[PDB]
């Protein structure tokens, strides 16, 4: 049934809870952003209101075909009134379209539900920052203190001057980088750019960024693979046997791939540097693992956490076993105890 951490209590509200069918009592389906695991369950069935981003409104109508009476996009940084309550979207600093929700209760609770995000100084200066929120519901994906990571700028800059070294050496090198949902556009649109390429990509994936309202995009993005010396491909093909496959595809006009994954984290993280990360290589084929984050670092999110000081957090991300759930909150009390609320 639908968690308890899904549903905004005093309103008729769910947040990203669309595979449960009919939830009872709920009058409005919020939807902070187009990932497969929060809008599981919609499609051009679905006959509530979903209310959401103008870009991710797009993706709805155009990729699961919702019918646009059911679809309900609000502005960002605007006061809005949803079924007689106050909201408030606000930049979720994830992935295009991505939201945290600000919910004004009719008895004078204050809630902020952050979706999934990536906490940043500037949300300080937002309309966060004019009153008091008393419970969070918080994207807990990476609270554990082994989780560093380096910021989105110093990881786009490695693969920058990675791709261009590699290609200015080799002319007839392909650059290949792997993708299976929107977010981290910048890292094959940044190459591209270095290269004087557009990036090159199957026609559901062009359909898609064509959705994220991205400035002069019909200047960076193709469908023809042949002008193009970027290739995007799914992730599961981002392996060797993947790689040489789509080389030989390409009809002898390249004889070296430089494939970038964009992971997460991975445990290379504890030891290693940006400056210091190096690629898997087989024969003319290398692919290169960058840690390239949409979500909050550990100390990120501490940062966020002790400078809003909320009443109550409810963590969303990691809560299906009794140690994470309570390791988690260990975490949060030395946070309140360091900062003093
Ligand atoms: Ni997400």
């Amino acid at each position: 049934t639908c968690p308890f951490y899904k549903k905004i209590p005093g309103t008729g509200f769910t947040v990203d809870a669309f595979q449960y069918g009919v939830v009872e009592g709920c009058t409005a389906y919020f939807l902070t952003h187009f990932h497969s695991d929060h809008y599981a369950g919609l499609s051009k069935h679905f006959t509530f209101p979903v209310y959401c981003s103008e870009i991710t409104g797009n993706l709805l109508k155009n990729k699961l075909h919702v019918q646009e009476q059911y679809i309900h996009p609000l502005p960002l940084d605007t006061e809005c009134i949803v079924n007689g309550v106050k909201v408030v979207l606000l930049d979720a600093n994830h992935c295009p379209g991505a939201v945290m929700i600000l919910f004004y209760l009719p008895n004078g609770t204050v809630i902020l539900h952050t979706g999934d995000f990536r906490a940043d100084p500037s949300m300080e200066r937002s309309l966060l920052a004019d009153q008091k929120v008393h419970m969070l519901y918080l994207d807990t994906t990476y609270c554990s203190p082994e989780y560093t990571f380096p910021s989105q700028q110093e990881v786009i800059r490695f693969a920058i001057n990675t791709a261009f070294e590699a290609v200015t050496l080799n002319p007839h090198a392909l650059v290949v980088c792997g993708t299976y949902s929107i977010g981290k556009e910048k890292v094959f649109l940044a190459i591209a750019d270095v290269l004087g390429s557009k990036v090159g990509m199957s026609q559901e994936k062009y359909k898609t960024l064509q959705c994220l309202n991205i400035p002069e995009i019909n200047s960076l993005i193709t469908t023809d693979m042949c002008s193009s010396l970027v290739h995007l491909l799914p992730m599961m093909q981002i392996n060797f046997k993947g790689l040489q496959s789509h080389l030989k595809k390409c009809g002898g006009k390249y004889n070296q791939i430089l494939a970038f994954r964009p992971t997460g984290w991975t445990h290379s993280n504890k030891f290693t540097r940006i400056a210091d990360v190096i690629p898997q290589t087989k024969g003319n084929i290398s692919i290169y693992g960058i840690p390239y984050s949409e979500h909050s670092s550990y100390l990120e999110m501490k940062r966020f956490v002790q400078w809003l000081k909320p009443q109550k957090i409810i963590p969303t991300v990691n809560v299906g076993t009794w140690k994470s759930r309570s390791t988690m909150e260990k975490y949060f009390r030395e946070w309140k105890l360091e900062a003093g609320y």
